[PDB]
């Protein structure tokens, strides 16, 4: 049992994608998670994009958990250097049919009022109280307070290549971030037991958010574009 | 305490390096692990390059194991496509003062007669009986029969960037292989307890080998050049 899909680009109204909130697909075929007006990213924005069909990460009958690999490219343009860009984007796995959570530093995946479990890889650009220096890659399990963190220098407006791989046998989740224009490579990994955190079926996708109004800083924003995305999951039973 | 060294280039008569067997440094300052004459790689060649000073990966007094990160660039040119290039190169950690092992598929790190422990990351180009398709990256522990394997397409003559990171707290060894000219990224990781496999002090370096004469194939060869190499390790206490 191996499921998989590929998006070399995104078309308007893909029957395979479920867009929520501010998420939208541009004319250029790019998935814009957060609002961008007349070429300018806006604040107080939150958006998600989930693969329409649910994927089975583990089977309770056999006890087997799936191994998977996903690759995508994104771009984050920060037009306004000061006071501070925000907030970042994440790739996440969550139960089916969840609704966008809180924006801001919660990226739209954490819902303080009705929390749902999730595993996510974040590309954090704003330093909240619970954060280390930014930008940083983080591995999140049921919380925005990362288990592991690693700093990286953003290629403003440049393209970033990401590879996330999960090996069920070792329970290792390793992510690689590469900025081809700079030739920089960033790596991070951690042990995560998906069977202990998530239900048998889940949704996979992205979520991002720009500055929250409470910070009263309209400049706290940036773009969160996904240029391409491939996903492959393998369940031995 | 934390050891650290960097080789942005290799200078002939490199004081901080122990070259063994066919390993030598060209005029262009590249580390040629295996024999190349008049611009042509030869068979029946084996060579290693070790950092002259030993590094302490763990301390028996505190029980602490070191975390480390090493980055290097290599190039493998395969002049003769048919019948089959061989054999590949590896980055390895072994006890101090070891001597080049068997060539061929053993890369010069495995000594059937008098075996010594070692952890190595291989870039295998020839398919031996114990191998999956080639080329492939492999994680080796005391043996050339990899614990984990992942296939990759070689950029013939191109430059390859490698990042190997070891996190003592999680015991995760993750390696990233990138071919900038192709934009391809390959990743692999596994759990390895260095404290259970290696002595407190070790040597770090590279080793490679070309086709073994027993195969009666002079075309079973390729180059194994190391363009640059940086290493950093942190042993707390
Ligand atoms: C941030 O976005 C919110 C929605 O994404 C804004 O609220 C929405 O405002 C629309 C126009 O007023 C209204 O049609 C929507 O129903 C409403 N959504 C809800 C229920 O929150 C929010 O600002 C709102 O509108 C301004 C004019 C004020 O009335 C605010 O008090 C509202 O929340 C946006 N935040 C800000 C302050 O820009
Ligand atoms: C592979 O290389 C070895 C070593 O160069 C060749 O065997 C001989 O090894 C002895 C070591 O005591 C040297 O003194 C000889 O000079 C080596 N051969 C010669 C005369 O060059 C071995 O023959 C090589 N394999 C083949 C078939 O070419
Ligand atoms: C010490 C707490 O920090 C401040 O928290 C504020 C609201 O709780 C603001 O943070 C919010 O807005 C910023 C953008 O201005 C980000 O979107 C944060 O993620 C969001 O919580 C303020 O900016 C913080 O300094
Ligand atoms: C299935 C057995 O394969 C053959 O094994 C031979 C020796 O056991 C030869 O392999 C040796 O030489 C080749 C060069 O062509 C490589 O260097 C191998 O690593 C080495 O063991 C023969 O080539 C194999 O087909
Ligand atoms: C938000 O971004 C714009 C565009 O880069 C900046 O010009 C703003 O700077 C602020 O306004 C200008 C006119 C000047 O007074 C400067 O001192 C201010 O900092 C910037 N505004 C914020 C919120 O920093
Ligand atoms: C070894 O590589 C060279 C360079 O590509 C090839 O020319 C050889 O091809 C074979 O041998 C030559 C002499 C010629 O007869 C050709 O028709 C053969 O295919 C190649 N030899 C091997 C080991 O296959
Ligand atoms: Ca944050
Ligand atoms: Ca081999
Ligand atoms: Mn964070
Ligand atoms: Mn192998």
């Amino acid at each position: 049992k191996t499921i998989s899909f590929n998006f070399n680009q995104f078309h308007q109204n893909e029957e395979q994608l479920k867009l929520q909130r501010d998420a939208r697909i541009s004319s250029n075929s790019v998935l814009e998670l957060t609002k961008v007006v007349n070429g300018v990213p806006t604040w107080n924005s939150t958006g998600r994009a989930l693969y329409a069909k649910p994927v089975q990460v583990w089977d309770s009958t056999t006890g087997n958990v799936a191994s998977f690999e996903t690759r995508f490219s994104f771009s984050i343009r920060q037009p306004f250097p000061r006071p501070h860009p925000a907030d970042g984007l994440v790739f996440f796995i969550a139960p089916p049919n969840t609704q966008t959570g809180e924006g801001g530093g919660y990226f739209g995946i954490y819902n303080p009022l009705s929390p749902y479990p999730f595993v996510a890889v974040e590309f954090d650009t704003f330093r909240n109280t619970w954060d280390p220096q930014i930008p940083h890659i983080g591995i999140d399990v049921n919380s925005v307070i990362s288990t592991k963190t690693v700093p990286f220098t953003l290629d403003n407006g440049g393209i970033a290549n990401v590879v996330i791989k999960y090996d069920a046998s070792t329970k290792i989740l390793h992510v690689v971030l590469v900025f081809p224009s700079l030739g920089t490579i960033y790596t991070i990994a951690d042990i995560v037991d998906l069977k202990q955190v998530l239900p048998e079926s889940v949704n996979v996708g992205f979520s991002a958010a720009t500055g929250d109004p409470s910070g009263k800083q309209r400049n706290a924003t940036e773009t969160h574009d996904i240029l391409s995305w491939s996903f492959s999951a393998s369940l031995p039973g």
